[PDB]
């Protein structure tokens, strides 16, 4: 499957793509404003994620640091990134179907649209100004708006026992971005697409 990752933001981002235990494609790349990066993701990939990282410094070896979404200091991510990270999440060719969503369960850094470029399903978006409206207790100094689990580490926010409800914090994300997951047990906003669809992830779509 082909993913085109497009940076429409006015600032540079460092895109990242991983399935948690390996890179997808090259795993990461710098995208200046307007740049597009096309990756190939193997059919059958389960639990893939794409995100943006902000304010990164890398040396010639591809080692460094980012203020949001850092994935153990690497340009080419092998693992998932440090919150806050708006997430494009996907599982491909699962019994004939692809499953896509956007999640704010690990917080929000950059607005995102995640849409098919082929036929048969709709896209999803979270493009509200979550950082500007972020509750004081969730604001991340390096930038972004953390989720409550990251900040407070409670069973309720992290849904550790498999039973939890919505919270004042989860409701904040959900009010601004209804089509994204706001907590672990949120009513799913997953979209079902045809198996072997192709996609575009746009940072700063509006």
């Amino acid at each position: 499957a082909t993913f085109e990752i497009v940076n429409r933001c006015s600032y540079t981002v460092w895109a990242a793509a991983s399935k948690g235990d390996a890179a997808l494609d090259a795993g990461g790349r710098q995208l200046n404003s307007g740049e597009s990066w096309t990756i190939n993701v193997e059919p059958g990939t389960n639990g893939g994620k794409i995100w943006a990282r902000t304010d990164c410094y890398f040396d010639d070896s591809g080692s460094g640091i980012c203020k949001t979404g850092d994935c153990g200091g690497l340009l080419r991510c092998k693992r998932f990134g440090r919150p806050p990270t708006t997430l494009a999440e996907f599982s491909l060719n699962q019994y004939g179907k692809d499953y896509i969503d956007i999640s704010n369960i690990k917080g929000f850094n950059v607005p995102m649209d995640f849409s098919p470029t082929t036929r048969g399903c709709r896209g999803v978006r979270c493009a509200a100004d979550i950082v500007g409206q972020c509750p004081a207790k969730l604001k991340a100094p390096g930038g972004g708006c953390n989720d409550a689990c990251t900040v407070f580490q409670t069973s309720e926010y992290c849904c550790t026992t498999g039973k939890c409800g919505p919270t004042e914090y989860s409701r904040f994300f959900k009010r601004l971005c209804p089509d994204a997951f706001s907590y672990v047990l949120d009513k799913p906003t997953t979209v079902t697409c045809p198996g072997s669809s192709n996609y575009r992830v746009t940072f700063c779509p509006t």
